[PDB]
């Protein structure tokens, strides 16, 4: 059940962290690294569950329409913007990362020693959103700067772009 | 519960990382750092468990007879080789550092909306202990290069590096 302990490690060692400043370090993006323009990135952190645990190390590999940008400016943690293509052009740019603990739980179902089997993995997954859910409702103004794009896969196809678009365009109004 | 979690992280994202080319970067320190002097940096990695989960961002400030010797060369992750002095002069030198989880523990009892006392870190850093040592014992070689130096402080005195020089003795046989 090892899901509690990565909740609470991923939100007290990591968002509790980079959370506060967070909406700042945008607006410096979008206001104070050009003269000529003002940027469009949104105002909060996007987070991508896969309950599947996959966690490729170029969103490019997930989606062609998702496209690095820049680093989001600095007030230490890296963090990066990125552009969502649709129809060949540009539909909205986030910061947006991975969950890192779910490479925990992908590296768990690949380790003999653990008995942890895919289904185990899944369980797992879901079970940390949930907690991730719960740790972040009771957690002033944190749940506000983030949102979770929790999600699984067929066997159709899968637009991950689509999915955050989404979200981009369901926080416009 | 998190205890799980935190060890099963900590084993998975971390030390089975490190520890496989661990001795190799000892020996490197040891003989291919110098051309007049083989060093004498023991071969194991010495993790600090106190279940008080206090962790000194400098072991001087928890000890002033451990003093930053070096960082062990690396092959990316960073250690460091600390001396152990006993009467003013070095009695050891081995690579040293806290059990990183252990923040997340204190952090947690620190943070209202966590319920977390006192009580809850102490039984949730034992279990933590209790968990890895489990992990490392079914874990192939991991366990043999590393040990676990678990620890709780009274109202008497406690030295860390008379506690650390035990095992960095009971080990020159």
């Amino acid at each position: 059940n090892v899901a509690h302990g990565l909740a609470w490690s991923y939100y007290i060692g990591y968002l509790r962290l980079i959370l506060p400043e967070l909406q700042a370090r945008i607006r410096t993006y979008n206001q104070h690294y050009n003269n000529l323009l003002r940027g469009a990135v949104s105002q909060r952190l996007y987070i991508l569950l896969p309950l599947d645990c996959g966690v490729p190390d170029n969103l490019s590999m997930a989606d062609p329409n998702i496209r690095f940008l820049d680093k989001l400016p600095q007030q230490v943690y890296s963090n990066s913007i990125y552009e969502l293509l649709e129809n060949g052009q540009r539909a909205g740019t986030c910061v947006l990362e991975y969950a890192t603990p779910l490479q925990t739980l992908f590296a768990m179902s690949q380790y003999s020693q653990a008995g942890f089997s895919r289904e185990d993995r899944l369980e797992q997954a879901k079970l940390f959103c949930r907690t991730l859910e719960d740790i972040l409702a009771d957690a002033p103004e944190s749940q506000n700067n983030c949102r979770l794009i929790a999600y699984q896969e067929p066997d159709s196809s899968f637009s991950l772009s689509q999915e955050v678009l989404r979200h981009l365009r369901q926080e416009e109004k």
